[PDB]
C-alpha cells in the first residue's frame, strides 16, 4: 500500500494524496502519547497554525504575540522528539518548522515589529496561493534539489527564527535575512523545514509539490 | 497501550476517546479503494456527524428539501463501514453516521422531516447542544439498555431519518413520534451502535453518555 | 429600608422596581432545593421574560414550531413560586412568567401560534417594544381594572400562550382573538397578577404600567 | 442554609460560588445609598470585571487612551466596598474588582498600557480565557500563597492596572512585568483578596483557582 | 422665492422637489395639534413612503403577517393632511402616503398581500427599485393621464394595499391583477395624487415621473 | 491565431473558454443597436447565468415568487442572439443563457419551481456548485450526447425553467421530474447548445463539461 | 404661536425644540442662494452636529487624519449663517455647528486631535454618549455660565477643533486641555452659543443641558 | 459603427466610454502572448483601477506595507500597452493604470504614502467618491490643460504613488503634495494620458471629466 503520513492539527492532506501517501490527522493529545502517534505512520507532516507558547522558549508573552494554544505546542514537541528517535522524515510547514526549532533550544521573535533591522512584508495580501517575496537558497541544501535559487514563495506569518536551534543550518532566506528554511545537521532523520506555505503553491507549481514527494519518498526508504 | 479509533472526517468527538481511554485517529476523506489500509490503521471505527448522504446512494434523487451533500464523504464512508465489517472491528456511528451505514447496507431515508407522513417532533433542537430535548424509548433487551434507562432524554441535530430500515439490523429506540432514534446489528460480522442523536455533545454531562463512547473502546480492545 | 424585590434573571426590570420604590436583587437560575433560602431573602417575586418553558414540565414532547428553552431556569422558577406561595408572599409574573406559573399548577399552553385553533392576532409586534400594540378586554373586578382601563392598549412579545389554565386561577384579560393576556389568583395564598405583555418596556412612559410594579412593592410592603 | 454571596453586576461568577457551596445573588446598579442595605443581604462581596473605572474618581480626567466606563457602577460598588468593610464581611475582587477596590481608598490605576514607563507584557492576552498566559511572582507569606504556588500561569484580560497602592494594602503577586496581579489588604477590617485575572474562567479546568472563591465562601461563613 | 414643499418623515424626494424649482421643507414627527402651524410654513405638502399604517385607525387588530408601524408618525400626519386640505393646498402622496390620505379619510386597506381574495402580482420588486416592475392601466380622463401615458412600467415596493377606498376619491390606476395604484380626488378643497408606487426613484431617469413632481410645483405656486 | 469568443454578462466563464484555446472578451450591457458591431468582432457566443429574464418579455406579468431581473441584459442579448444567428456563428448557452434563448424566439417560462404542475425535483443544488446533482437523461441521436453518457450527474443552480419551448428547437437533456435541462437546434443558421446547468463551474473536474467549451470554440473555428 | 426652530441636516435636536416650546423644521441641503429664503422662514437657527468641515473652506487641503466631508452641506450652512447674522436671528450650533460657525467667518481647525502640539485628552469618549466625560473651565461673564455651573461635566464626539478663532468671538470654555468647548458672539448681530459638546443627547437627563435650548427657543420668540 | 475601446479589467468606466460615444468591451486577464491579439480587436485602450503593482516587476522587494497584488493582471496589462504602442493605438490610464504604464517602461512607484519622504496629504479620500478632494496644479501647456482648469478639485482613492518617471513622459499635473497627479507622453508612439484620480466616477457629474474620455474615443476614430 502506502506509506502513511501522520498531519499534525486540508490542502496538507490533498497534497500527501496527490504524491501517493496515506494521510491521517493526529489530534492534539497528552504529550505521553506521542510514542504510540510516531509508531503508526513512517512520516511527521507539521502544520501551520498558531504562535508558539512563548514560555516554551524562556520568554514571556510581549504585547504584539497572537493567539497561541499550548496542549498543541506540547504534544507537537513530543511528536518531533519521538520520531527523531525512530528516525523517521520530517517535513514541516510555516510555524512547523518554528516549532521543530524551539523543541531542541531555539528561539523566535514574537512579532515581526521587534526585528532590529526594516523587514520585508511576511503576511502577503497576495493570493495565498502565489509567491511574494524572493528567496536565496543555499546551493548544496536538500531544498536546492528541489527549487531553484531566486523562487519566490508565497508568506503568512509575523513571527521568525530568532535564535536558530544547534545542528540546523539555515539554506533559504529572504532579502531581508530572515529565515525561510531550515534543514538538519548530523540528525538521525531527513528534516526539511520551510517558513511558506508549499501546500497552497502545489496545484499550480510542480516544484512545491516535489517537496511533499520528498517527503512521502523519504517515508517510503523507512 | 491504547487502542486506535479512527474518527471519521470534531473536537468533540476526540475529546470522548480521549476521556476513555482510546487513542483517537481523524481519518479524512480519501479514495475509496484506501478504505482497506485506514481500517487497518484502527482497532474501531466512529462515525461523526455531518451533511445529509447523497441521495442517489439509496437510489434516489434529490428533492427540494434536501440539504447540502458531499458524495465523496459518503463515497469512501461506505468503503470503511464495509472493510470494518470484513475485519470485524466494532462500529459506533452518531447521527449521519448512523444514517450512512443505514444506507450503505441497503436501507432509505426521509430526506426531510417535512416528508413524514405524520408531523414528527422537533428534530432539530433550539436548545443547548448539551442538554437533551426528546425522550427515547428503549428496547430493554438491546446494547444500549446496558447503558441508558427507557424514558432517557437525547438531544436531536438533524432533519432526516431512516425510512427503510436495512436487513440484518434492529431498530432500538425511537421517540414519541415513532422515528427511528437508535439501531443496533443483527447477526453482523462486528459489534454495532448506531444513535441519531449526538452523545458527543452530553458525554461531558451525562456519564450515561460516555459509557456509549467506552463501550466502542472496550470492544475494539478486543483484537 | 425598602421592600427587597426578588427579580428572576433584564436591566430595564431592575429600572421599574427601582423606580417604585424597592431594592431589587437578581436571582441567578439555581438548583430547585435553593428556592427556599431565595425567597427567604425577599418580600416580593418578579419573575422575567425569556425563553419558552420546557415541554416535558406540562408533559408533552417538543412540537417542531417550539423555540430553544432552558430546563434548569424553569426547573427552578417553579420551586420559586412555590416557596412564595408557601411564604404567602406576592408574585407578579411577566410575560414567560405567568406562562410559568401557569406550569408550574399543572397548567397548559400552546408550543407556538400556528398551533392555535382559531387564527390569533400578532403577539410577536414589530411596532416599537415600548409602544402598546394589541388591545386588551379587562375583567371590571379584577386587580388589573384598578390599575388598567378596559380596551387598554397592550405591548406584546411573545409565540406561546396558556392552553389549559391552572386551577385556583382565572382570567382577567384577553385580547380580541381570545387569547390570554392576563390572569390572577382565585384562593390562594398570595398576592398575584400575571401579564402576557412586557410593562417594564411602557412604564417609562405609560403611568399605567409603572402602577403594575407599584403594586407589587406596595403588595410587598406589608413587610 | 449556605453563606449568601453578593455577586456585582456574569454566568461564570455564579458557578463558580455554587460549585464552592454558597448561595449567589447579583446585586444589580442601584443608588450609593442602598449599599448599606444591599450589604446587610450578604455574608459575602465578590466584585467582578467590566468596564474601567472612571477616571475622575482618581483625581484624572480621561486620557485618549481609555476605554468606555460607566460613574453610576463604580459609585455603587464604592459606597459596597465600604459598607462590606464596615459590616467587617470577607472580599474577593476580580480584574476590574481589585482595581475598584484600590480606588475606593486613595489608590490610582495605569489609564492604558501605553502609559507605563517601561514596555509592559501583554496582558490582554489572544490565549483563550480559560487558559493561564503570563507567569506571576507571589508572596510566600501571602494569603494568595496558600492557594497559589509561585510562578503559576494566569490569565489576563485588561489594559488597565494599579498605579500608586492605596494605604492599608499590599502587593501579593506581579508579572515578570512588575505590573500588579495581586493585593491582599494589611490589617483591615476584612478578609481581602483582589486578583488582577480572571479565575472565573478557570476555576473548571482549575483546582487552585476554585480554592480562591472557596475560600470566599469558607471566609464568608466564618463570619455569621 | 420658490414654492415650499412640506416634505413628511427621504433623500431622494428632496432631490425630485429641488430639480423641480421647489424649495423643500422636512417636517419632524410633532403633536397632531401643531399640524396647523406646520403647513402654514408651506405651500404644498408631499406624504412619503415608510412603515404601514397603524390597524386600528381603520379599526383594525393587528394581523399575524401586518408589518411595523409607527402611530405617532400616523397621527401627525392625517392632522396634517386635514391641515393642508383646509388650507385648500396642493397634496402629492406616495406608496404610504396614499395609503395614509385614504385611512384619513374613513378608508381601509389590506394588511398584507397574503390577504388579498385574488392571488395578486409582486408588489414587492427585487428589480433594481429604480425601474418599472409591473404595468398600469390608467384612466384616461384622470391628472395621471396628463403625466403618463397607459400601461407605463412603474416600480413597486410595498406589501399593503388600499382596500376600500374611501368617498371623495376615485381610482385612476390599477395593475393587470386589480390592485389600487393611483387615488384622485373628488370634489376635494386641493388638487391631489396619491400613486402607490416610488417616483422619487425613477425621476432621476424617467422623464415621465419628474413630471408628477413638476406638477406639485405649479400646483403650490398657483395657491401663492 | 484564436478564435474570439464574446462572453455575456464571471471568471470561471473564461477560465473555461481560455483552457480551451478561445480567446474571450466580455461584452458589457450596452444598446440593442449595437448588437450586430457586437458580434462582428467575436467568432461564438457563450450566454452566461445571472438573473430571471424579465417577464415582460414573454408576455407575463411579475408574480410573488419572481426574482431580480434587469430589462437591459435581456433586451441586448436577444439582440445579440439574432446577429449571431444572423450570422451563423455558433451560441452556447448556460442557465439563463438557454432560457433567454427561448424567450428570445418565443418561449416562455415558468417563474418559480413552485409554478410547475407537478413536484420537481431540486434545482438550487445546495451541494457545492462544482459537483453534480441531478441525473439527467440524454437524447442518445443528441449533440449533448456526444460529449455526455445517459445518466449523467449535473449541477443545478436556478429557480425557472423553460415553459413552452420555442419553435425550431429541440429537447436534448431532462431530470426524472421531466424539467428541460438541455435544447438544441435543428435546421438553425447557427450550431447551438443550450444547458440548464453550469459547466463551468464543472470543468475543472469533470472533462466532458471541458468537452462542452471546445465543442463552441472548435465550431466557432470552422467559421473562419 | 410657537417659534420656528430650523435645524441643519445630513432628532434628539428635534426632541430638544419640541420639549422647550419650538417647532423644529428640518432644512434639508440646498443651494447656497436658497438660504436666504430658508432663513425667512424660521425664528431661529440651530446647527447640528455631524462630518467634518471641508478644509478648502478654510484655505487647507486635507490631511490624511481627516475623516469624511461634503462640500454641499459646508457651503449650505455657511450661507444660512451669513442669512441669520443678517436677520439678527439666533444662533446655537453644536460639534460641528460651533465648527462651521469658526470657519463661515475665517476661523481655521485641527484637522485631527494628533495635530494639536500639546498631547490633548480623549475627546472622542467611548461612554454612555448621554454622559458627560471631561470637565469644563467656563468664563464667569458668560452667556453659558448663565446655565451651566463652572467644573461641569459635559460629553464630546469629535475628533477636529477650533484652532484659530475667528474676529468677533470669544472663547466661552475649555477643557483641561486648552482645547475650546464653547464660543459666545462678541458685537455680533445676533445671539450666539456655541458647544463643542452634545447636549441634545444629555438634556433628557441633565437639566441644566435642556437649558441651551430653552435659551434658543426664548431669544428666538424675541 | 463606433470607435472599439478595450477595457482591462468596472461598469462605471464602460458607462463612460458608450455616454461618450464608444463601443467597450472588458478584455480579461490572459497570457501574456495574447495581447497583440487583444489590441488588434481595439481602436483604444483603457487601462482601471485595481491592485497595487507587483513589486518585482519594477525591481523590488514587497515592504510591509503593500497592499495586495496580482502578477498575472500587471503582466497582461504591460503586454497590453507594449502591444497598443507598437500599433500606435491611444491610451488613456485611470488610477493605477497610470503606475502601470510607468513601471511597464522602466519607471518606479512609492509602495505606500508612509514612504514619501514628506507628510503627504489624504490620498485615499473618505469623501464620496464622486467628488473631488484634493486641488492639482496643471501645467498651461498641458493636454490636460484642454479639459481641465488650473487649481481643479480631483478625486483620490490610492496609497501609491509614481516615484522615478520612466523616461519619454512629462508630468502634467501634481497635488499641494509635489505627488504626481498626470502623465503624459513625450515623443511616445501613441497618443497618452494618464491620470491618478478616477474622472469615471466624476464624469456622472462633472462635465469635463467626461471630456477625458470623450477625447479617448475621439482619438480612437
Ligand atoms: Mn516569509
Ligand atoms: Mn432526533
Ligand atoms: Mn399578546
Ligand atoms: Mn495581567
Ligand atoms: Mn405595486
Ligand atoms: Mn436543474
Ligand atoms: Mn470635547
Ligand atoms: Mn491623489
Amino acid at each position: 500500500l502506502k506509506p502513511v503520513i501522520g498531519i499534525t492539527g486540508q490542502r496538507y492532506v490533498d497534497a500527501i494524496q496527490k504524491v501517493g501517501g496515506f494521510p491521517i490527522a493526529l489530534p492534539i493529545d497528552d504529550p505521553s502519547t506521542a510514542v504510540q502517534a510516531i509508531s503508526l505512520v513512517d512520516g511527521l507532516l507539521l502544520t501551520g497554525g498558531q504562535d508558539i507558547t512563548p514560555q516554551l522558549y524562556l520568554e514571556e508573552p510581549s504585547q504584539e504575540i497572537g493567539a497561541y494554544f499550548p496542549p498543541r505546542d506540547s504534544y507537537e514537541i513530543a511528536l518531533v522528539r519521538a520520531a527523531l528517535d525512530a528516525g523517521k522524515p520530517i517535513f514541516a510547514i510555516c510555524r512547523g518548522m518554528q516549532l521543530v526549532n524551539v523543541a531542541l533550544g531555539g528561539t523566535l521573535y514574537q512579532d515581526i515589529s521587534q526585528v532590529e533591522t526594516k523587514a520585508l512584508q511576511h503576511l502577503q495580501r497576495v493570493d495565498e496561493q502565489l509567491g511574494s517575496h524572493t528567496i536565496d537558497i543555499e546551493p548544496t541544501s536538500e531544498l536546492a534539489k528541489h527549487h531553484p535559487n531566486k523562487k519566490l514563495v508565497n508568506s503568512l506569518h509575523h513571527q521568525f527564527i530568532k535564535k536558530l536551534a544547534p545542528s540546523f543550518k539555515v539554506t533559504a532566506r529572504t532579502a531581508d535575512g530572515m529565515i525561510e528554511a531550515v534543514e538538519g545537521d548530523n540528525l538521525p532523520s531527513w528534516y526539511l523545514g520551510v517558513q511558506w506555505h508549499p501546500e497552497l503553491m502545489f496545484q499550480t507549481d510542480p516544484e512545491s509539490e516535489q517537496l511533499f514527494q520528498a517527503l512521502v519518498d523519504e517515508s517510503k526508504k523507512t
